[PDB]
Order: C-alpha cells, then structure tokens, then sequence
C-alpha cells in the first residue's frame, strides 16, 4: 500500500495507481464517482451528488463511457477510431479523473479541468489524447476531467417540464466542478485556481459555464479551443429542443410531458440513439440534435444576449481555432467529398454543398455565400471550390463565432488571448487536402509527443513542450507568457482595435492581426442583417 | 483664290473650305476647324433630329474654332485650372454643330486610318475645341487623320418626352451619328481612309462610342472602337422612358410650361439659359456621378437596354479597346459629399462614409446600402479616415466605372469581340487637383493625345515618353486592330483581354505589365451580388 496512492475526500477513501510518465511518475486516480449513477427514474434529471462509501474505493482504471453512438463511416480507420469510446458503454457514466505529480504536490497546485468535445452527441474522457499524466508530470499541473451525458440522455429536453428541465449535461459538469472545490485540496490541487479548458463542444460547455452565474464560482480562468457558446450549433431554443424530443418520441412508440417523459425512460438505451439523426430540421453537417437549450434557468438568455450585454472585467480566457476547421465535416454529408481521394469538386457541387453547409440559410444567403467564396479569377477550379467549401463550414461554425466571442469578451473587461494552430501532424492519418483538421491540436497540448513510441519527430516534441508551458502558464497566471523567460516575441493580448493573434506552429510565435476580419464581417454583421429583413 | 496656300483648300460635299497651317512640335500640321455638319438647331429645331448641312456657295473659313452647344459651365472652383480646363472655351450658343479636322501637312498621299474623338462631360458638358482634345500632336507624329464633333447636351441633346415626335431624345446622339456619315461621305477629301474609322472618347464620349456598338445604323459608319473610363451599360448613362418623360415633364413646370406637342412647344419659346438654370433639380435624389439628361432606352436608337443588348449580341466583327483609371471616384466626392474638398486631405468620419455611400449609391436600397458600406470597410481599421476617404472614392469609382467597365469587357470578349484593357495609374506631373485624388478621371487623355510633346506645357521629358508610347498604342490599333508593333518584339506585348485569363496592361511610366482580374472579387459584388438582392 503505497501511501501516495490513498486519498479521502468526502465520500470516503481511493486507491489510485502510478503510472509512467516519460519523465517520471505521476498518481492516477481514475473513475471516482461524483453523482448517483443516472439510470432508470433519473435519465433526462439532473445529477444528484454520490452517496458516501464505504471502505476504499478503487481508482485505478476508467469507468464506462456515456451511452453514445459510435461513428461507422470507416470501420478501423485510426482517424475516427480515435475518437469513438475505449471503455464499455454504459448510462452509469458520471465519473471523473485525476492525475497528480509523483509525490503529490508539496504546495497547492494550479487545477486545469478538461471538458471533452464530440458534439454533445460523443465522447469521453478516457480517450488517449485526453491524457493527463503528460501535463501532471512535466508542469506539476493537477489535471481533472469528467464524463458528462450526452445525446437524448445529457440534452433531450421537453423545457418547463420538471422530469425532462434540459441542459443536465452541463449539469453533470457543473456537479464535477463542485467536486473539484470541496475534494481537489486532497490531492494537492488550489481550489482558488482552476481553468476549463475545453475543444468543439467541450470549449462551448466553457462559454456557458462563463454564462453561468452559479458556475462562476467555480472556476476562475477558461480556455475555449474551436468552439463557443455563441454560433449556430450549440445552442437550440425552447420551442426547437421540445420539437426534436416530441419527434423522437414519437419515433419510438411514445406515448401531457409527465406520460411522455415516462414512456421514453421505458427505452432501451440504444432505441434512442437509433433515432438520435432523424430529428433535425434539414440535410446538414455541423449540426446537432441534442445540445444545451435557452431554458432560462442554466441559460438565462441567449448566448449571442449574454455574451452582448455581460460584465467580464475579472476573467481571463485563451481561445482559437485551427487551420482547417471545416475539412473533417465535409466527408459527413457533402457530396463529392471523401477522405479516400483528393475531393475534387464541382461548382455545381459547391451550391449544392453550401446548402448543407449552412442548412438554415435562405436561397439569397446562400447565394450571397456562394459569390463571397468563389475565386472569380479561377470559379470552376475544383481545387479552389473544395478548398472553399471546407473555408465556409469552418468559417460559418468556428472561426467567425470565436472572432465574435474575442471580441465581445474583450471589450467587455476581458484579458483575451488568441491564437491559430497551424501544424499538421506527422501521424495524421486523414489525406493531405483537409489540412489542419479540428480536433488535431490536442494531442500536442495535452503532451503525447513526449511519447517517444507514438513515433512523433523531434520537433513536435519541443513543440508540444511550448504548448503545454503557454496552457499551464496561462493556468497559473491568466498569461500564457513566461514571467522570467527566453523573451522576445511576446504573445499579446487580443483587443477589439488592434485584434492581435498568434499562430502556433513548429516556427516561433508570430504576432497577426485580424482574425478573417472581413470574412467574418460577412457572416456576423451581414448575414444577420440580410435575414432580419431580406 | 490665288495668293493662298494651296494645301489648305479643299472641297468637302456642301462646298469650299480652307483651313489652318497649325505648328505641331515636330512640324506643321494641317487644321479645317467649324465645319457646320447639320443645320444650326435653333428655334423650332430645338430637341428634334439633326438635319444635314445644305450646300454653301463660296469658300467656308475653316480656321478657327466655332460655338460651343449650350451648357453648365462649373462654378465650384472659379480660376483654378483643374476646372476651368474642362469649361466652354468659345461662346455658347445652340448654334452648335460643327466638326474639327486634323491632318498631316501636306496631306497624306495614300489613306490614312481615321480617329473620331467623343468628347465627355456627363452628357450635360464638353467640347471638341478644349486644348486636351488637341488633334494636332496626333496627325504630326503619327500622320493620323483626326476628326472631332460638338453634340448637344442637357436638355439640348437629351430631353425626351418618349413616343413624341418633337422630342424623340437621343439627338445628341444623332449629332454623333450625321457626323460619322459626313466622315464616311468627305474624309478621303482629307487623305482619310472611310474604311479603317476607329472612334474614342472618355466618359460620356465613351458611354456614346458603345450607344454606337449596340445601336444597328452607327455600325455601318466604323470599324473599331476605344472607350475610356466609360460604358454604355452600367448606372448613369442612359434613362427608361418612363424616366425621361419624368424628368422633361417636371422641368417643362420649373420653368413655366405645362398633350405632348403643347408641352414641347413651350419648351421652345424659352431661353436657352433658363433651361440650363434648372437641370440640376430634376434628379430623383441628392447624388454625384448622376446626370439629369441623358440616353433614353427608346426602343429606337437603342432597341433595348445597354444591358440587354450587350447580353445577346452578336460581336464577332468587334475589335474594341476599353479601361480605367487607378482613381474613377476622387473627383466626384467634391461636388457632393459632405467632408471633402479639393483644398484639405479630406479624412472623413465613419458617419460621413455611411452618408456618402447614400449620395454616392444613389439608387440603392437601406440593405444594398449597407452591404456597400461592410464590404467596403477595412475591419481591421473601421474608424481609420484615411481609408474612409479611400473607399468613398473606391466605392464612386467602382460602381460608376470600373465595375461597368469589366462588365463591358467580359460580355464583349464572351460574344467573339477582340478585347484589350488596361489600367491608367500615372499622374500627370502636372496636376493641380490635390495629391489625395490620385489619378482622377480624364486625367489620361492629356496623353493619348500628346500634349507632353508640347514644351511650352512643362512636362517631364520621361512623360513626352511615355506620351509616345500611348499615342503609338493608340494609332496602331486603330490602324491594325491590335495596340502592339509586330516588328517590336523586345518590349513587352499586350494580351488580349479573355473571360478565360481575364489579362490587362498597366499603364505607367514603367514598361507594360500585364495584370489579371479587373477587380474581379469587388466586381462580383456589384454586377453579381446586387442585382440578386434587388430581385427581392
Ligand atoms: C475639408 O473641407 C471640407 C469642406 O468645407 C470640410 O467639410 C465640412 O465638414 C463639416 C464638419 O464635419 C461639415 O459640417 C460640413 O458639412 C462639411 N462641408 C461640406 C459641405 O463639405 C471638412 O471639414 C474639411 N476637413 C477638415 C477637418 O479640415
Ligand atoms: C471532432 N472530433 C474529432 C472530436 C470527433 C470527430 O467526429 C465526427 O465524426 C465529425 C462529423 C460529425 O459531427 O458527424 C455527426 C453526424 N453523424 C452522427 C451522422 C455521423
Ligand atoms: C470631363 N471631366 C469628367 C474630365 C471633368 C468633369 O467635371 C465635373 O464637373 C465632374 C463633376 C460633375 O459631374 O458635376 C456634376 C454636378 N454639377 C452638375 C452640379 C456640377
Ligand atoms: C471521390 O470519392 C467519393 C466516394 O466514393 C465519390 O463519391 C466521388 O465522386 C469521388 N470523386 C472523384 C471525381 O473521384
Ligand atoms: C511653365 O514653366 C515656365 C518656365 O519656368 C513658366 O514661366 C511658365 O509660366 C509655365 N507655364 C505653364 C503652362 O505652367
Ligand atoms: C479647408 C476647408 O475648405 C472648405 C471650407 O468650406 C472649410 O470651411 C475649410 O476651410
């Protein structure tokens, strides 16, 4: 019994394991428990916290994934594989996990607490590149992460209803984050310094923790990688959460809210998810059935409302985005697209892709779309029209929300700062034209590269070095910058007039200014203004 | 005759004329200047078709310079030279209609290729005696025959009550066309060649040269065009009939006139001068780039709109020249746009764009407004008045010129025409506009024909150069179809404008450089975008 490895906390006792580190040991203190499990009666309620236990609970290995559907687009391909779930699937989900140095800390240590991405439809938190010994050993970080419920399970909502309320997901997180203040002490962790960092969806759960008033207490700093709260997926409105659910409903045989909430926890977990794709309005990708509801209670308004009229004079948040946001979705729905030659397109398939692209748009948005991306110089290359396609679904669902978010944040009292990840990575095993694909920053950020058998080069090493000591810099300080350090070129804070940005790839930091400015002049002051009045 | 330079009398078909022996740099040149081609439009002529010039006895003194049409002759600037150059320099009466001749001296012994200049100004203005449309350097250097019209303009020229037929409109227009058929009917009296004419003019001039394309009788009447920083399509050169008939019927009430014949009628018991005091207050709204009498769609001289027309024609015979220069714009904004001025830097407010895209964009919807207004902003710099400024007069420029110009150039090189096109960006060293107005419309025509070659007018030596050039890729397309020397390999050629590669030629000081896309992202905006917006 190795004393490092016991923990209490206030359910009672763990045992966790040492695991290797590259460069040393870190404490791993997996699958511990921080709600009832949500099963039966409970599905589509809100977490209640985990009774107490008895004798010492064993930390050693993850707990299940959330019930979720699993991607089959390419059975076996590393490049979806990645992101499908690694442990059984189960809706007895709600835990989380702690990685510590080896011994634990001597004085309180900066918490950073990762919320997965995946849509709010997938993911877990025992996926490879969300593994936290890296940044434990190496930057003495405490790194937490939670499961939190997703699809039907975490987000189907029937709002005002009291068994069906919404937003539970967020919930779930939330009731981790308060885990985190009352147990994180225990294992070293400063409960007086925890950052959110999240990615796609995970990043948007961070901006509606900042829209939060109760989460607030929660947390001091967040970083937001390739998503917001704000934007056209994220969010649905009352009466569009409780028009999906009824049709899922329906879907499955059932059935007044409290007879038809009944009849669907009556579901088998899988005859929900069987039916999770075939409630949303129109042919899209980027879109999602189940996702966090305006119910005026988590949310008290809309994002877009929240984040216009919100006081963030003592908050301090890191966001981005990556190269080629817009690549890895075109595969999921566009014709013309595939992973397996080079997506060579059409004109004709770029308008029908655009309509897909950005399913809520009318015929003249649409067309303004089409004319603002066309390379009139070169209008039918099909290398220019690929390369565009994928530029307005990342633009329209990614980059241009995170420019508006930077924006509204710091004029607003924020210290922001900002960056686009450029490196593609020497494993990726999707083809060349997607580029930078979302999510494929984060396997650098979270350390793998220090891995040497994942056969990384050397540079990516010391370039997964530097982002980890910007992501802990900025955990420790709400400045990713070195406060003693090599020196000279600064990353600077993103303002609303000079609207400074990073990039992040294998070269040193280079300060740009105006993140797509004039694209995103498009999508957030014209295209609200065309379909406001038309 | 008898003691008289026998080189300077010639017999054109209304009789004798005798000319001038005018001192080109190089050499003498000879000039027969005031050749009536019409009948004096005056009294009961006034608004109807030009009736050809009856025969006179005796010989006709073609030696000077005759009456300028009646006109608006600027006041915003009195004594300053970057107006009053442009401004009436003879009389201004309705007796009007004369044409100009430039020829080598002596004449030359085998055809010579004919140059017709149009002359520009709103269609309310201009002349073909302003020392700028000088055909004197022309006919020396490059033994070119030269001719130039007056037109009527203002109501003169343009004032239309459509379906009448004592106002008919278009008939400055028509001035045009009796003087290209009296070139065709007495050029070789002068060593022309009637079957090699190549017209030009800039603006107006330019709009018209098209009118001339697209309109069925004019085509008979030349061979290849120029149009300079001007389009018969595009927002300012012609009017609907509805319009016109608007526009007539409310100044005919401004000055005191009230059944069509009845109306007209009355229009021509007035005073020239009353007619030219209350142009301006016919236009639908507070705009600059924007004329009050103008081309009217009459399903006559023009069968369809400009850009109907030039949509489905046939233009397989057409070897056309068209382009722009680097600053279309600048000099509107200062006769009309609040915060600019010739005499300050004129850095406006993010408020005075938006007001001035409204007087700019003039016909432009609250929405189309402000798409002008996002598309034109830098959102790096969005309160910057220097860039301000600069997309004021980008935005002037665009729409009014160069987006029509591109246009222009695209259709025309789709349906078989052999386009060239080119950008002007050097400023005349010249200039006394202000720096800030960059190269200004009309500011190019000084050199295609060479008053630089002139050393009493202090150009530079490098600009009589660069003068050569264009006067040189000028007469030889005119001569061949093609701008560029076939014996000449050495200096860089100019391509032929394509859909395909969208090629074009700067101007400059510097040897030509070919560049592709005539604005083509912002184009797209205004001659893509917008008309889809407005269908809605
Ligand atoms: C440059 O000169 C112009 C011409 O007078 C000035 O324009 C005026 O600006 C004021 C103040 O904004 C307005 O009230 C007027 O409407 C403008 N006059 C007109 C009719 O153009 C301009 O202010 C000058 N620039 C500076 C700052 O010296
Ligand atoms: C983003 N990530 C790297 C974390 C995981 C990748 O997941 C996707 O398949 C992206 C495409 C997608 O969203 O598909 C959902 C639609 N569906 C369910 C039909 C596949
Ligand atoms: C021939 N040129 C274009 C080289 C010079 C034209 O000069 C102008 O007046 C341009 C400004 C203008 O069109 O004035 C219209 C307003 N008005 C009529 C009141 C003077
Ligand atoms: C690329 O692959 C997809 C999937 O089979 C196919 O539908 C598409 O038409 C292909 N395009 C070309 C031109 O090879
Ligand atoms: C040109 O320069 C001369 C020589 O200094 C000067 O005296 C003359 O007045 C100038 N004329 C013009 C046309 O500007
Ligand atoms: C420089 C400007 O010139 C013009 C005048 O109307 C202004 O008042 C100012 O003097």
């Amino acid at each position: 019994e190795d004393p490092q490895l016991l923990v209490r906390v206030r359910g009672g006792q763990l045992r966790g394991i040492r695991l290797k580190a590259p460069g040393g040991p870190v404490s791993a203190f997996l699958g511990i428990p921080f709600a009832e499990p949500p099963v039966g009666s409970r599905r589509f309620m809100p977490p209640e916290p985990k009774r107490p236990w008895s004798g010492v609970l064993d930390a050693t290995t993850f707990q299940n994934v959330c019930y979720q559907y699993v991607d089959t687009l390419y059975p076996g391909f590393e490049g979806t594989e990645m992101w499908n779930p690694n442990r059984e699937l189960s809706e007895d989900c709600l835990y989380l996990n702690v990685w510590t140095p080896y011994p634990r800390p001597a004085s309180p240590t900066p918490v950073l607490i990762w919320i997965y991405g995946g849509g709010f439809y997938s993911g877990a938190a025992s996926l490879d590149v969300y593994d936290g010994r890296f940044l434990a050993q190496v930057e003495g970080a405490v790194l937490v992460s939670m499961n939190y419920r997703v699809g039907t399970f975490g987000f189907l909502a029937l709002p005002g209803s009291r068994e069906a309320p919404g937003n539970v997901g967020l919930l779930d997180q939330r009731l981790a984050l308060q885990w985190v203040q009352e147990n994180i002490a225990a294992f070293g962790g400063d409960p007086m310094s925890v950052t959110l960092f999240g990615e796609s969806a995970g990043a948007a759960s961070v901006g509606m923790h900042i829209l939060s008033l109760p989460s607030r207490s929660l947390f001091h700093r967040a970083v937001l990688q390739s998503g917001t709260p704000n934007g056209p997926w994220a969010t649905v409105s009352a009466g569009e959460a409780r028009r999906r659910a009824t049709l899922l409903a329906r879907l499955v045989g059932c059935p007044n809210d409290t007879e038809l909430i009944a009849c669907l926890r009556t579901r088998p977990a899988q005859d929900l998810v069987d039916h999770e794709w075939h409630v949303l309005p129109q042919e899209s990708i980027f879109r999602f059935s189940f996702v966090p509801v305006v119910d005026g209670d988590f949310l008290s308004d809309t994002p877009e409302a929240l984040i216009n009229t919100g006081d963030f004079q003592d908050l301090q948040v890191l966001v981005g985005v990556v190269k080629d946001e817009g690549s890895y979705f075109l595969v999921y729905g566009v014709p013309g697209f595939s992973k397996d030659n080079e997506s060579l397109i059409s004109r004709a398939q770029f308008l029908a892709g655009v309509r897909i692209g950005v399913p809520q748009a009318s015929d003249l948005a649409a067309e303004a779309v089409v004319l603002h991306y066309t390379d009139w110089l070169h209008p039918e290359d099909p290398t220019h029209l690929r390369d565009a396609m994928s530029a307005v679904v990342g633009d329209h669902n990614v980059v241009c929300p995170v420019a508006q978010l930077a924006g509204r944040l710091a004029a607003q009292g924020a210290r922001v700062y900002a960056y686009i990840f450029e490196h593609r990575a020497s494993t990726l095993t999707w083809p060349l034209w997607m580029g930078v694909p979302h999510g494929y920053e984060i396997e650098f950020i979270f350390g793998l590269p220090l891995d040497p058998s994942l056969n990384y080069t050397t540079e990516e090493r010391i370039f997964a070095q530097r982002l980890m000591k910007y992501w802990t810099n900025f955990a420790r300080t709400g400045d990713p910058n070195d406060p003693r350090d090599s020196k000279s070129p600064q990353w600077p804070p993103y303002t609303t007039a000079a609207q400074q940005y990073v990039s992040l790839n294998l070269k040193p930091l280079e300060v740009r200014r105006g993140l797509r400015a004039q694209t995103c002049a498009f999508w957030n002051r014209f295209l609200p203004k065309l379909l406001s009045a038309t």
